[PDB]
């Protein structure tokens, strides 16, 4: 995969998020995508709930990060997506379970507003990263990722939260939900991309 670099961050930041549970293997496409779901679990969250999709054409990790409840922190979202043979997307960002409340890091950049991607101040934060670019050049941000890995330790660290009550995140995980799903739908059908969203993705609604 591109993203090992991500990933490889992702988890020496946060070594005790190891897999509790590999949801799904599944085939699909032609079958020549493949698609891995795993849960992982470990000291001060809830899970970390971690999807990697490849194809000839495609490469996406999308993975978050659901803390233990009770200290008001955000879950950490990634959407790092290959999404044709010479294009990719990238989104992470610090996503606030409570609607409306408008979240930021010191120290980290600002979206400066002139692109329209997500609804700040609504599960996205001030500090809402998007860019887009080749597949040869998705490490030009890692080392703003592996800033913001920095940032989310201190806070989890920080806070030690301790609550286990998911219906912290039903709001926001209702919101991800309604936020066409055409990759999917496309490469593994109707009905298993339905599951894979309310069973896997955001199943705390």
């Amino acid at each position: 995969t591109i993203w090992q670099n991500y990933i490889d961050a992702l988890f020496e930041t946060f070594p005790q998020l190891e897999i509790s549970e590999v949801w799904a293997k599944w085939d699909g496409g032609n079958g020549d995508a493949k698609l891995t779901a795993n849960i992982r679990t470990g000291e001060h969250f809830l899970k970390a709930r971690e999807a990697h999709i490849v194809d000839p054409n495609s490469d996406i990790y999308n993975t978050i990060l659901y803390p233990k409840t009770g200290a008001d922190l955000p879950c950490f979202g990634m959407d790092l997506m290959k999404f044709s043979d010479k294009k990719v997307i990238i989104v992470f960002d610090f996503q606030h379970p409570r609607e409306k409340y408008l979240f930021s890091v010191d120290g980290l950049p600002e979206d400066d507003g002139k692109y329209r991607f997500f609804e700040m101040g609504n599960h996205f934060s001030k500090n809402i990263f998007v860019r887009y670019c080749k597949p040869d050049e998705v490490d030009q941000y890692l080392d703003t990722f592996k800033l913001y890995l920095t940032k989310y330790k201190e806070m989890i660290d920080n806070n030690k939260p301790v609550g286990e009550d998911t219906t912290v995140y039903s709001d926001f995980d209702t919101y991800m939900t309604e936020l066409v799903r055409g990759y999917m739908k496309n490469k593994f059908g109707e009905g298993r991309s339905e599951a894979f969203v309310n069973d896997f993705l955001f199943s705390y609604k």
